[PDB]
């Protein structure tokens, strides 16, 4: 299977690295392909073009906005966007968004977007793979 | 025959699917289930769309439990308008079933109320399908 | 011509049989299909429905909305939902929706329930048949 | 040759229409022009999009004046992701010509404003059909529809 | 890629065009520009996806300054989703440059910033267009378009 990743330059941290580890530490043999973009408005239609110009069965989007109003406003923008292109291509983006205002120091940070960006790889491996046990996890 | 798919989650804190699966086939023994799980809410406009597009269900019931800060308000805000989109690309229903953490007042009455309306929804979601002028008896009022 | 009339059991008005009720006053063979859903996030894919599968000329769209800052967001959505789906098909939706924020008490609130129903159903009229009358009353006066 | 659809409603508390009307006959005596008046703002999408889609029209005005109240400025984002659906669907302008009761003090200046926002924009209007190199000449230069240019 | 569109708008007090035009034909001296501008930020949208889809652009750069009040606010937030919805039907990238101008402290600070954000959002098309591999280097970076790079 082939799985998109789609990260910033923007981001304070690099998610990407460990996302790609986990899914080969999963999955020794499954497809990776990467791109990144300047912002995470710009997040959108690369996954798009991911999922239907590169045979994407799925896309990670990786983005960390500030901490203003102006950046959560910024945020949901591309929350929407990311809806959409998943809602014109039938195919599942996990939106791998941590906010600065998250953590309390720079250590912290580092190490919170690396732990959310695993989690949602686990589950980027789960829906591809094991779709059962997702299901036996319904809700705690 | 008709078709329900329902779509639920990890992250919430009751099981929904089971309640309402459980209603919908005492109502209707003969209805056709298929579920599918997504980790989190924002997961669940593109997981409805395919169970319509691609399994053929003739409707959906999407499930989750919001939480109460105001950065959750905006995530189910999202997630409800991408189910809107979903079903206004395939004339096809899909029932929101979010029960917010803040509707109740702690968790004992949020697991009463979260099973209440996940069966609520199910009997709508049966009337829907089979009596749709018994919803208009009720209209408005 | 024909009507689609969508509205919902949540509400606590009838509205539908009012707008009814004055398009067959003024119009006496128009045709009128109707449909009730659950609740307001459920209007659009209804109202869509019956503009391209039951040959619906205009949609009237009928809601009550609550008073809550939830229920605000809820109608905002719903509101989207119904301009979208009007794009789609290039048809008319006319939204009817009544928040009880608009009225003291409920003997207002049914009132003016009512009075919007009967004057939204001659607005649709007017599109329908008398489209230069709107012209005339463009601006207000 | 070249049509222009105008859209208003009958909710506004000033007639834009005949302003902007009367501009493009004067920028342009040959051009066509389609009226279409419906209830109120969010019945303006749909009822721009069929007027570039069904009637022929080379671009469209949508003519609003959304109310005071914070539902009212709701109902006017609304109107608005609407009309940049429309465009988007269709890949035609529409100029919104939106004037908030928010935005004058009185009737008076009310009616003013309505109207010299609807003139300028029936401008514009004029620029994007038969001269949009000018808009370049005027590409960050602080320019403003009713109240005065802000200048650069 | 061989082409670029440039929009803007009139309302917007900084001309942000040339100086991206400037990058762009620095970085790449053949590269192919074209120039539309538009009254305001929601004329972008469908300006830009024309652009795309109608003059053959490969990208595009949304340029636009929204206002200080709070419905100048709602415009812009209005005007993004539209550019988001145009990229989406298009497989194309709109690059956004919005300056607003709460951001700046007097004008010219504004003049500065507009340039500036311009400029380095220029140099991003040169990535995307030439040099993809580059952003993958520089992802969870420090940067910043306008005020200096943040850093990891």
């Amino acid at each position: 299977k082939k799985v998109g990743i789609v990260d910033t330059t923007f981001a304070r941290v690099d998610m990407a690295s460990i996302a790609i580890k986990k899914l080969k530490e999963l999955s020794p043999n499954i497809k990776i392909i990467r791109k990144t973009v300047p912002g995470i408005k710009d997040l959108p239609v690369a996954c798009k073009k991911l999922l239907e110009e590169e045979g994407c069965d799925i896309v990670m989007a990786l983005g960390m906005p500030g901490k203003a109003e102006k950046d959560k406003v910024c945020a949901h923008e591309a929350s929407l966007g990311l809806m959409l292109a998943q809602l014109m291509t039938n195919k599942h983006i996990i939106e791998v968004f941590v906010h600065e205002d998250e953590a309390k120091d720079d250590k912290e940070l580092d190490w919170l977007a690396k732990r959310r960006a695993e989690e949602h790889a686990e589950n980027v491996y789960y829906l591809l793979f094991k779709p059962e046990y997702l299901t036996r996890m319904a809700g705690k």
